[PDB]
C-alpha cells in the first residue's frame, strides 16, 4: 500500500512530570512525536511541514536512500514532500536534522519517534503459536537535560518511557497471565545505554533492530546504545501481580524510566500502547514546581544563578612576584546552543570572557556551532554586541556600572542569558 | 534436584583496598554476595531473612514468574520461602528488591550477587574436547559511589572484580599453558558498560547471557552494560606467563578492574574463583585512611565538607537596579537517599533550602524517595525538622546564632548529614 | 607471508581542529598511529623501539599469544622483537602497555592504532556480487581529554574520527551511488560508546569483530563499547548527494564525530582511507588558540586556574559553639598522571593537601600509580618535595610568604602544575 504522514515541527512545552515542565521542540505539540507503523515493501509518503520561527528538517532511519538533499535545512514555514519504500524491518528511529550542528542540537530538544516496519516473515513465537500477540507494546526511552553544559557532559536530569517519568507507574499496563506480548522498544537516547529488563520474566526471543534475523534467546536484559532498537517476544507467566519493566542502567531507572505491566486474568484491553508523549501545554501554571529549558532561562531562577565575590585582586592590590595581580575574568561559556551560566551576577569591576566550546563552526543558521550574544532588553549604560565565534574564540567585556541585561544569540533566538551587575548603596 | 539457598540482609563494612573501607548493604556479610550454582531444570528454594533494622527484598533474574509478590517489601525481622524451576541457562543477577526507589538505591550500596544455572546441552568447546573445564572462574565487576549524587552522576569511586580494588593483582590466579578455560562473567553495574578482554588472549567461543544458542566466535572484547553477563571458552596459549584480565573502558580499569592469570607449566590446580567478596568487618581500625558511606557521614570528613562565606548581599547593602539584593540561600539536596554537600559549615544569618531531587516520591519507608531532614544531636539552641518532601518540593531555614548539628532523614536513618553555624568571637 | 612492521614510541603534539593542539604520546608521530594490514595465517614480525625518555611498551589484540613478557616495560632507548601467527581474522586494537597503571595512562595520551586481518572465508556481499569492494575505509573513533580528572569522570573535549574533528567535512570522502562499500571500524575509547551510522543507509551486513561469523543484518546503528569493532558491507543508494557518518551518541557526534560521504556519478576512485592520524608537530604556532595537555600545563592557563579567598576562619576568629575554627586545607588532587587543579592562587596562610586519587600503587616508573609533588626552577622562599604518596595518603604545606612555584612528579617528569601564594602590598 501507500501510507502517508504529517509532521509539523513547532517550539513546545511538554509535561514531564506532576509540576515539571520541559521547554523544547517537537513534532506535533508531543515528545516522543507521532508513531508511525507500515508494512514491508510499503511506499511511504511524508509531508514535513515547519510551523516554527527557525529551521528544521527530518531523518528518518527506515529509509536506504538519500534523505537530506530532500529533508533537510527546512526554513520557517517550508513544506517538503518525500516519499521511499520501506525495504528493511524493524524499529526505527526519527528526528529533526536541519544539518551540520543542529541534528545534534534539535533532537536533544525533544524532536524524535519511531517508525515501525512490520516484516513479512512472521517472527517466532507467532510463527510456533499460529497467532498474533494477545499485546503490542510500542517504548521509546529519552533523556531531558537542565542545559547545554549538562547535554555535553551526559548528566541527564530525567530519563523517562514514553515522555513522561514513571508514567507507567501512574498507569500501570494491564495484562493477563499467558498472554503473548510483543514489545517493540528503541532507546532514542541521545547520551546513554539502556538494558531493558522486566521484574518476574526472561524474554524468549528478541530481535536485535527488529529484523527476524537477528535472534537471541532466554535473556534478562535488551542491551541499547542510542539509537539502537529491539522486538521483545515473551508470555506473561501464570502468576497474578505486578511484573515491573526497568533499565537496568539503575542511575537512569532512579530518575523516571520504570513502569509496571500489572497481571490479572481478567484485565481489559485496553487502546494500544503508542510510543507518543502526552499532548503539550500552551501555558505554564503558576503552580509549577520547575520548568526546564536546556537552551533558555529556567525557573526557578536562583537554582540557575551565579554570584561571584569581588576577586582578590580587586578588593585591593594584592601580589605574588614584582607588580600587582590581575583579576581573572569570569567567564560565560556558548555550549549545546545554550549560555553558561545561564544567570550571572557579578560586582562592578569585572571582566567576562564569552567562549564558543560548541565545535562545528562551518555553515550557516541552525547548522552551524558559531555564536554571539547581542543585548534584546537594556537596563544599564553598558549594553553590548559581540562578534560570531568561531570554537575556542573569545571576547572580553569590562563592566564598571550597575546595570541589568537580557542577552541572545541572534543566529539561534531561543538562546538567552542574563548579567547583572551590582555594587555597595 | 532441589536445591536451598538462604540468604540474608544487613547492614555491613567492606575493606576494598588497603586501609580503604565501604559501608553500605549486603547479603550474608559479603558484596557481591554468596554465589548460586545450580542445573537447569532444577528446583530451587529460596529462603530470605531479613536480619538488618530496614526493610529489603530480592529479585532473582533466573525466576521466569512472579517474584515481587513473594520476595518484595520484606520488614525486619520477617523471613520469606520461595521456589521456582529454573528453566533457562545461564548467568543471572540476583539483588534487593524492597520495591518503588529502593530497588535502585540499596543495589547501588552492595546487595547483588551471582546465580549461574549450567545447560543440559555442552558448551561447544566441552563438546569438542570431550572433557569438562580445566579451571571455572567466576566473575562480577561492580561499582562502588561516595554519594548519592555521585551516583546520579555516574561517577565511580572504585571499580572492581568481586568486591575488592586489583584483588587478582595482589593475589593472581594460578593457570597453565593449554589449560581450557571456562568463565563465567556478570557486570553488575549499576551505571557503567564494561568490554571484558584478556591480554595475549582472543576469547575462542562466547555466550551472551550464558545461553549455549547466543554464540559468538573470536573476541578481542565481551561487551556488558549493567545486569549483562556472558560464559567465555578459551584456551591458555602455549607459553608462560602473565595473562591479564581487563576491562577496555579504561577509566574503570584504573579504578580497580584488572587482574592477573599466571601461567606457569607446574601450577597447581587451585579450587575455582567464585563470585564472592572478602567477609565484612565490624569496625573500622584506627589505621584506616578512607571510609566511603554513599547514604551517611564519610572520613575524612573535610573531604566532604562545603564551608562558605557570607553572601555579599548579607556582608553589606548591594544593588543592581535599584532596591537592595537579597541573599542567595545555600542548597542541601537529598539525592540518591543522601544529603549534598554530607558537611555544611555557613556564617550565622543565612537560610539554607533543602530541596528533594530524588524523582519516585510514591510508597512509603525503603519504596519511597521522599525525604525529611530532622536534627538527632543538638549542639546549638536551633534544633530543626523539615516537613518530608516529594520531587522538586522545598523547605527552608534561616539560621541566626552559632551551633552545630547532626540529622538524619525518619524516613530512612542511615541518611546522615551535619550543619554547623559560625560566628565572629568578637561578637 | 612474513610481514614486517616498525612502530616507533614517543612524545608527540597533534594538531585535532584548525589552531587547536593536544601534547601526548604517539606510535610513529600521528594518533591514531599507523595502520597493519595482512592476511589471515601471515606470519606478523613487529619491531618497537621506544625513542621517548620515559618507558612505554606494545599491545596487540591480534594476537592470541603471550605479549607482555616480550614487548612490556619497554626502557628509554631499548628495541624489542616479537613474532606470532595472525589465526583470528576481524579488526583489532593495539596501543600502548608498559604495564600496570601505564597501560590505561598511556592509551588515553594518544598511543593506539589498528591492525586488520583480512579473512580467508569472503564475507557475503563479495560473495554474491562476485567482485571485491569499490573501495574500503578504515576508521577510528578515540576521544581526548583535558585532564586525568575528566579523565576519571568519563568527560571528553574531544571525540573524534581518524585524529581530527569533523575531518570528512572538511574533506568530504568521494564515492559513487551504487558502490559496494567496505567500511573496517574500530572504536579504542577509552571511556565512551559509539553507535555507528550512515544518514540515507541502512548497513545490510555487520560482523562483529569483523568475523565473518559474526553476522547482524539490516541494521540503523553498530554498537560498540571500548576496543569492540565492526566489519561492515553496504551498497551506496542510487541516488546523488551527501551520506553522513555518525554516531548516534549525540553528544559525542557533537564534539567532533561525523563526517560525509559525497556520492556522485562521476567520482573519481580514490586511495583507500586508512585509520591514521595526521602527523604531528613540532612547535605550537604564534596563532594557536588552545593547547590541550592531560598530564601538563594547558592554554590559556587562566581557564586552569583556581583563585581562593581568604578561608573566613583565617580572616577573623570564628567559632560554632566553642573555640575557634581551624581553616580547611586547599586540595590538590594527583589523578590520571595529572595534578588538579593544574593551577591553584591562594593567598598567604593558607595550607595546602595533596591527596593521592590514583588507585594501583604497585610496581615502580611508568607502572606505577604513586605520585610526589617537588619544585624545579625555584623562584619562592618557601620550596617543597613531597613524599611519594601510595593511593588515599595525603601531605600538607602550609605557605606564609609570597612566591610562584612550578612543579612536578620525579616517578612521571611530564606531570606539571604551579602553585602561586599572593599577598597585600
Ligand atoms: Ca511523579
Ligand atoms: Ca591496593
Ligand atoms: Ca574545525
Ligand atoms: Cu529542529
Ligand atoms: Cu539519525
Ligand atoms: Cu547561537
Ligand atoms: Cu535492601
Ligand atoms: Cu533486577
Ligand atoms: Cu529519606
Ligand atoms: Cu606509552
Ligand atoms: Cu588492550
Ligand atoms: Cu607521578
Amino acid at each position: 500500500a501507500e501510507r502517508h504522514f504529517t509532521l509539523e515541527a513547532r517550539s513546545s512545552i511538554f509535561e514531564v512530570d506532576q509540576g515539571v515542565y520541559l521547554r523544547g521542540f517537537s513534532f506535533n505539540d508531543m515528545s516522543p512525536g507521532p508513531m508511525l507503523v507500515v508494512e514491508e515493501g510499503d511506499t511511504v509518503h511524508i509531508t514535513l511541514r515547519n510551523l516554527d520561527n527557525v529551521t528544521h528538517g527530518l531523518s528518518i532511519h527506515a529509509a536506504n536512500t538519500q534523505t537530506s538533499r530532500f529533508l533537510g535545512n527546512v526554513q520557517p514555514g517550508e513544506t517538503r514532500e518525500f516519499s521511499f519504500t520501506a525495504d528493511f524491518p524493524g524499529v526505527f528511529m526519527y528526528h529533526c536534522a536541519p544539518g551540520g550542528h543542529g541534528i545534534m542540537a534539535h533532537t536533544m530538544g525533544g524532536q524524535f519517534g519511531m517508525i515501525v516496519v512490520e516484516p513479512k516473515e512472521k517472527y517466532r513465537m507467532e510463527r510456533e503459536l499460529g497467532r498474533g500477540p494477545d499485546l503490542k507494546l510500542y517504548i521509546i526511552q529519552s533523556e531531558a537535560y537542565a542545559s547545554g553544559r549538562d547535554f555535553y557532559d551526559g548528566k541527564a536530569l530525567y530519563v523517562m518511557f514514553n515522555g513522561r517519568n514513571f508514567r507507567y507507574v501512574d498507569e500501570p499496563i494491564p495484562v493477563r497471565p499467558g498472554d503473548y506480548l510483543r514489545i517493540y522498544f528503541l532507546n532514542v537516547g541521545p547520551n546513554l545505554t539502556s538494558t531493558l529488563h522486566v521484574v518476574g520474566g526472561i524474554f524468549e526471543y528478541m530481535y536485535y533492530q527488529g529484523n527476524p534475523k537477528n535472534l537471541v534467546v532466554g535473556a534478562q536484559t535488551a542491551l541499547a546504545g542510542p539509537s539502537d532498537s529491539w522486538v521483545i517476544e515473551w508470555r506473561v507467566p501464570p502468576v497474578e501481580g505486578d511484573y515491573t519493566l526497568v533499565t537496568h542502567v539503575f542511575g537512569t531507572a532512579i530518575k523516571g524510566a520504570l513502569g509496571i505491566l500489572r497481571a490479572k486474568k481478567d484485565a481489559p484491553r485496553i487502546p494500544e500502547v503508542r510510543a507518543e508523549g502526552v499532548p503539550g501545554v500552551k501555558e505554564i501554571p503558576a503552580s509549577a514546581k520547575r520548568v526546564v529549558d536546556p537552551y533558555g532561562l529556567a525557573s526557578p531562577g536562583h537554582e540557575h544563578t551565579v554570584r561571584v565575590p569581588l576577586d582578590p585582586a580587586l578588593a585591593q592590590p594584592v601580589a605574588v612576584g614584582a607588580k600587582a595581580l590581575e583579576p581573572l575574568p569570569v567567564t560565560v561559556q556558548m555550549v549545546g546552543n545554550s549560555f553558561y551560566p545561564k544567570v550571572l551576577e557579578i560586582p562592578v569591576g569585572t571582566t567576562v570572557e564569552f567562549v564558543n566550546e560548541d565545535v562545528f563552526d562551518l555553515l550557516e543558521g541552525e547548522r552551524t556551532g558559531r555564536h554571539d550574544a547581542v543585548v534584546i532588553d537594556v537596563q544599564g549604560p553598558e549594553p553590548f554586541v559581540t562578534p560570531k565565534l568561531g570554537h575556542g574564540e573569545r571576547y572580553r567585556i569590562t563592566f564598571t556600572k550597575p546595570g541589568e541585561y537580557v542577552y541572545i544569540c541572534s543566529i539561534h533566538p531561543y538562546m538567552k542569558g542574563i548579567i547583572r551587575v551590582y555594587e555597595p548603596l
